[PDB]
C-alpha cells in the first residue's frame, strides 16, 4: 500500500562523466581515496582515467585490486586492512558489480564493530559508511545505484545479503566512454541483465508507477539498442542508450525487487557459476511465459514498449508478442539459447527449484508457484 | 554531453506515508524537531498526523507556523531563531512550496555566515545542512524533491534562488491521504503546474533518456488522472496517482529544467501575483505551440502520451494534437481560458517579456526567442 | 468498499406474468387481498386481469383506488381503514411508481406504531410489513423492486423517505402485455426514466461490477428498444425488452444509487411539478456531460452500449459518443430539449441548485459540485 | 414464455462483508445459531471470523461440523439433532456447496415433517425454513443464492434434489477477504465451475435479458481475472472480481438453468468422484463446440466477452472462436485437458450417457441429443 523509493544523492550519466570523480571527492570532504578494482582491469584507461582526475583535484590514492569475481568476506577483510593501514577517507569503486559490493562491505565493516556476516539481512545498519563515489564500467548490474550488498561468505560456501539505505553509494558515475572496450559477448549477457532488471520490476508485486517510469523506459531503451551495441561496440550513441538503460532498470529494481528470474539465476551462478548475465538470459522468456498468467496486460505492454505492433490483437496475444520479442532480441545478440550447453544437467533441477523458491527474490514473483513449477521451467529452458 | 541527476536519498510515497516521519528523524539523528508549515495548514488532521508520529517516535517539536505564501528572507530569519533558541536538531517541513523553501532556506542560514543573498547562484554551499525531512501536501511543486530554494528579498521586492546539491531533502514524503482535503481549483491548478513540469522537462535543451522516463509517465498518469480527481477529491485512485505524477514531474525538472512556460508565468505571479498554478496552466498551450516547431517529434510523443491516436499522421499533425489535447484537459477541470479575466493588462506585455527573457528558467527553453516572440504569446493568451 | 444488494425474493416477468398473482398470495398465507391502485388503472382490462386470478385462486378482495400522482400521506390512512376494516391479510399493489409507493406506505402504517412521517431515514423500520405482491404497469420507476418508500406530506408539502430491507415486496411481477395501453409520450417519459436510472446508477461513487451487470444490460436494451417502443405501442417485443430494461435498472439503482440528474429532477418536479419521467430526460446529457471527467472510460463503455462505433477513439472521443447518443435518443422520441418550453423560471435555478445538492440522491453523484456549477447545468438545459 | 427469478432478499459482498453476520442475525430474530460447517474449515480465521461476529452480536452459537463434500441425509439428521438440541433459532452455513446444501436441508428437516428423499422434486415445501445466513468461501457453487438443496441418499447411493424458493437463504454474504486461502488448482476448479455456469445460462433454453445480464458480465469478469487469481491467490482485485463474478453467474444459472456440461460432470463426479469444478473444466469445450449449432449468434457474443477480436468475422468464425478462447483459458490455469488421465474409462461412456439424459439439467441445453451423441462428446474429451 506505501512504498519507499531509494536511489544516490547525486548521478552522473554521459560521456566523459568520469572528470568529475576528482571534484565530488572534495565535496564530500574526501582527503585520501579507496580505489577498489578488478585485476582485470588494473592496464588501458579505465581505472586510469579515475586515477588522473583523483591526482589532478589532489587526493591521495592507495589502490585495491584484490577483488574476485563473486566478491568474497575476504576480500572485504583484506581491503579494509589498506582503508586502515594507508588511513583513507573515501571510496572510489570502479567496475561492474565486484568493486561496487565490495566497496560498500568495506564501508560497513569500517563503520560497524566488528565482524561482517552479523549485519546480514535488512535495515540492520546503524552508521553512515564512509562516502561512496562508485564509477561504473559496465551496463548490466546497476550495483552503484543499488541498496545491495552481497557479498560470498568462505566459511560456508554461500552468499549473504546486506540491505540498508546506508549502502547507497554517495555518488554514482555511469561514463560509456569507459564502456566500449567491452567485447561483444559480455555487453550481451549485461545487456540482458538489464533487460531482466527492467520486465521483473516491471510485473513485480511491488511494482508502482514511480518504479514503472524507469523500467518502461529502460525496456525500451534496451530493445533499440542492444543489438547495435553488441554488432559494434564502438558505437556510443548505442553505449549511452545501454548505460542510461541499466541505470534506470536498477533506479527501478531496487524499489520494486526483481522475481523468479535471479531466483533461478542465482542457482545457476551457485551450482555452474554461469555468468550472472547469462544465466538471466536463457531464462527471462522462459519464466515470462510463466509469468504471464499474472498480468497480461503489462506483457501488452512490454511487447509495445519493444517495438511490436499491437493494434488488432487481444491482450493474451500482445502479450505473446512480448516473448516473441525477448526470444528474438535473446536469438539476435548471440546468447546461447539451451541450459544443455551451458554445462546444466537435469538432475541438479529439483535442488535448484528447492533453493530458488527459498532465494530473497522469489517473494516478490508475480506468480507465486512451487518447487515442481519451477523444476519445469527449468526443463523447458534446458 | 553529460548529466547530472539529484534527487533525495530515501523517499516515500503511497498512502499513509506519514507514518515513517517519526522513525525517519531517528534514524537521521534528530533529537528535537523543527516543524515549519502554513498557518492554514497548522486543527484539523494534517500537520497533527506528522506532530502524532514524531511525538510516539519520541522526538520533541518546535513549530514554527510563520510561512507566507510566497516565502520571505524575514520568514527565514524569524523561524532561524526558533530553530537556534529552542535547540533543534532537524528540520520537519509540511505542506506544498512555501514550507520547503523556507525549511531549506533556514537549514541554509543555520549552516553558512549569516544572509539571504549572499548565497544566491549556483553551487555555493560549502557546509552539509541540518537533516530536512520534507513531507509534501500538494501534487504540485515537488520542492521536496528540488536543489532549488526560491525566497523573495524584502530588501529589493525581488526573488532570489539558491541552487545546490546540498539543499536536497534528506527524505521526502507525499502521503495521498494527506492531499484529500485539497479544493476542486487548487487540484486542477497544481495539477497543471505538474503537467507543465514535465513537458517544458520533457522538450528541455537538458532533457536525457533518463529524465525523460519520469516526464513520459507523468504526462501518461496526468492525462489520465486529473480530470477524475478534480472531479472528485475524496477519490484515492486518482489522489494516488496525481501525487507520483507530481513527484515524478519533479525527478524530472529538477535534472532537465524548464522553459518559456515558468519563464512567463513567474512575471504573472511577480505583478498581478497570480497564482503559480494557474499562471502555468493558461500559459501552456500557447508556448507549447511556439515550441513545437523545436521538437516536432516529441510533441507527438506527447499527443500519443495523453492518450491520442496519431496512427495515420504526419508528425506535424501528430505535434497539434498534444496541443489540441493540452487545452482539452485545461478547459475540461475549469481553468480560464483568457488572461483578460485573471486581470492582466495588455500594457504590461513588453515589461513582463523583458523580465521573462531573463530569468532563469529561460536558457533551457528548446526554441531561442527575443522579447517580441514572448510578448506576442502573450496576446494569445489574452 | 462493502457492499449490500437487495431485490425481492421472488420475481415474474414475460407475457402473462399475471396469471400468478393468485397462487404467489396462496403461497404467502394471504386469505384476503387489499388490491392498491389508481383510478385511471382501475371497466378495460389492467387491474381487472390481476381481480380474475386473484378470485380464482380464492382470494377474496377489497380494492383501494386513492391513490394520488405522488402519493400523499392521507392515502395512506384512508389505505390502512380500507385494510383494517375489511379485514386484509395481503397486499397486491397494481400500477405505476405511486400505487407501489402507497402499498408499502399501507405495510408499514399497518405494523408500526400510529404514525407514518416519524419512520423516514435509513433502516428504521422494526417489523415485518404484511405481503406485498407487486404488479408493475410502467416500463420506468421499478418501485416494484425498491427499498425505498415516498410519500408527501400533505402538513408540509415536503416529501420524505423510508429507507429499508423490509420494503422490499415479497413478489415482484412485470408483465409486458399490461403495459401495451401506453400513450407515446409516456412511453418515452418512463423510458428515458429507466435510461437515467441506468446511466447514474453506471458512474455512481457506490458502483460495483455485480450493479453494473444489471446497468450494462438496461441501456443496451433502451438503446435496442425504446423508438421502437414509443413508435409503436402494441410492439410486444419492443414492450417485453422495456420491461426487462426497467426491472433491471431497477436492480441497479436500488443498490449503486443515483445522481446529479435525480436530485435535480425532483426539484423541478418540486415547483412544476413536472412528471419526473421527462424532467430526469432533459437533464440527462446535460447533467451527464459535467459528470464526464469523472469516469470518462464508463462514460465511452455508454457509447458502445448504446451501439456507437468507437473504434478508432481516444477515451474522451468515445465519451463524447455517449452525450451525442443519450441527446439522439432523446430527440428522437419527441422528448422537449428545452426547460424554457416547459415554463421553468431561470430565478428558480439558485434555489434548486441548493435544494438538489441536499437531496438524498446527490451524495452518491460521481462529480462533487456545488451551488453555481448546479446551477449552472440548469442554464445548460434551459 | 414467461420467467421467474430467484434470488436471496438481502445479498452482502466485497472486502470485510462477513462484518455483518451478527448483524444480520439480529434483524432476522436468531437468537442462537447453528453455525454448519467442514471440519476443514473449522483455529486459522474464517468461521473464527463468523464466530467473532455473531458472538459479538450476542449471539450464542452451536456449532455442527459434521459435512461431508457430497453431503449425505445422514449428515442433516445429525445436524438437525444438534439444532434441537442446543435449541438453535437460526442456521449460519460457512464453507462452498457442501455446508449451504446441508445447512438448507437441516433447515427443510426442521420444518418438514418425516425424512428427507420424500421431499424431492419441485414446488414441494409448504412450510417457511429457519432463517438462513449464508457465508460463501469459494468462488465456485453460488449455492449461498441457490433455490436447490442436493444431497446424497445413503439408502440408495443415488443423489437427489430439492427445489424451492423457501430454499433460498434469507442472507448471502461473499468476502473475498475469506476466500484468499484457496489453493491454485482449487480456486482454477472452482473459477471454471462459475465459467461453466455462465455460459450454460447464458445459452440454455431459459435464458432471457434479465438472466443474460449476469451471465455476461460473470463471463467478462471471469476472462480478466481468473489467470490472475489462480496465479497469485493474495491478488485482493482478482478474489474480488471472482467472487463477485460466481455470484452472478449464480443469479443467472439458479433462473436460466444449466446444460450438458453439468448433466455429464455429474456422472463423471458420479462413478470416478472427480471434483465438481474439474469434471465441468475439462467437457466445457467440448460440450460448447456441441451446442455452437444452437445458437452461433451467443458464441459470437461470447468471444467479444473473453476478449476476442471479432471485427472482421462471420457468426460462425466469431463463434469458433469462443471454443479457442475457452480451451485457451482452461490450459492457461493448468486445467487437465483428457479424460485419460484423470482415470476415466472408454467403456463407460454408454453408462454415463444414459444417466447424462436423465440428469436434471439436461433439460434446459439448447440441443438436444441422444445417448450416442452424449457418449461421443466423452470420446472428444477423453
Ligand atoms: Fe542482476
Ligand atoms: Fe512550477
Ligand atoms: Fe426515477
Ligand atoms: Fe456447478
Amino acid at each position: 500500500r506505501m512504498f519507499d523509493y531509494l536511489v544516490p544523492n547525486v548521478n552522473f550519466f554521459g560521456p566523459n562523466a568520469i572528470s568529475v570523480v576528482g571534484e565530488r571527492c572534495q565535496l564530500l570532504g574526501g582527503k585520501k581515496a579507496l580505489l577498489v578494482t578488478d585485476k582485470g582491469l588494473r592496464k588501458d584507461g579505465a581505472v586510469d582515467k579515475t586515477l588522473h582526475y583523483l591526482r589532478e583535484a589532489g587526493i591521495e590514492v592507495a589502490i585495491f585490486d584484490g577483488v574476485e569475481p563473486n566478491p568474497k568476506d575476504t576480500n572485504v577483510r583484506d581491503g579494509l586492512a589498506v582503508f586502515r593501514r594507508e588511513q583513507c577517507d573515501i571510496i572510489v569503486t570502479v567496475g561492474g558489480g565486484s568493486p561496487h559490493d565490495c566497496g560498500k562491505g568495506i564501508g560497513i565493516a569500517a563503520t560497524h564493530e566488528g565482524d561482517l556476516y552479523q549485519y546480514a539481512g535488512i535495515e540492520t545498519l546503524t552508521n553512515p559508511l564512509p562516502p561512496i563515489v562508485a564509477v561504473n564500467t559496465t551496463a548490466g548490474t546497476a550495483s552503484e545505484v543499488t541498496r545491495h550488498c552481497v557479498l560470498t561468505n568462505t566459511e560456508t560456501k554461500v552468499k549473504f545479503v546486506i540491505v540498508s539505505w546506508r549502502n547507497l553509494p554517495s555518488v554514482s558515475i555511469n561514463d560509456p566512454l569507459l564502456m566500449i572496450g567491452k567485447p561483444a559477448a559480455l555487453t550481451a549477457a549485461t545487456g540482458m541483465d538489464a533487460l531482466t532488471h527492467a520486465v521483473e520490476a516491471y510485473i513485480s508485486k511491488d511494482a508502482n508507477p514511480v518504479t514503472d517510469a524507469a523500467a518502461m523506459q529502460a525496456i525500451r531503451l534496451i530493445a533499440r539498442n542492444l543489438r547495435q551495441a553488441v554488432a559494434l561496440g564502438s558505437n556510443l550513441q548505442a553505449r549511452e542508450y545501454m548505460a542510461y538503460a541499466s541505470l534506470l532498470a536498477g533506479m527501478a529494481f531496487n524499489n520494486a525487487n526483481l522475481g523468479y528470474v535471479h531466483a533461478m539465476a542465482h542457482q545457476l551462478g551457485g551450482l555452474y557459476d554461469m555468468p550472472h548475465g547469462v544465466a538471466n538470459a536463457v531464462l527471462l522468456p522462459h519464466v515470462a511465459r510463466y509469468n504471464l498468467i499474472a498480468n497480461p496486460e503489462k506483457f501488452a505492454d512490454i511487447a509495445e514498449l519493444m517495438g511490436e505492433n499491437i493494434t488488432g490483437l487481444s491482450t493474451l496475444d500482445a502479450a505473446e508478442k512480448a516473448i516473441a520479442a525477448i526470444t528474438r532480441l535473446s536469438m539476435d545478440i548471440g546468447i546461447p539459447q539451451h541450459l544443455r550447453d551451458l554445462g546444466v544437467k537435469e538432475t541438479d533441477f529439483p535442488y535448484m527449484a528447492e533453493m530458488a523458491l527459498k532465494d530473497g527474490n522469489a517473494f516478490s514473483n508475480p506468480r507465486k508457484g512451487n518447487e515442481q513449477e519451477i523444476a519445469a521451467i527449468f526443463r523447458q529452458a534446458f
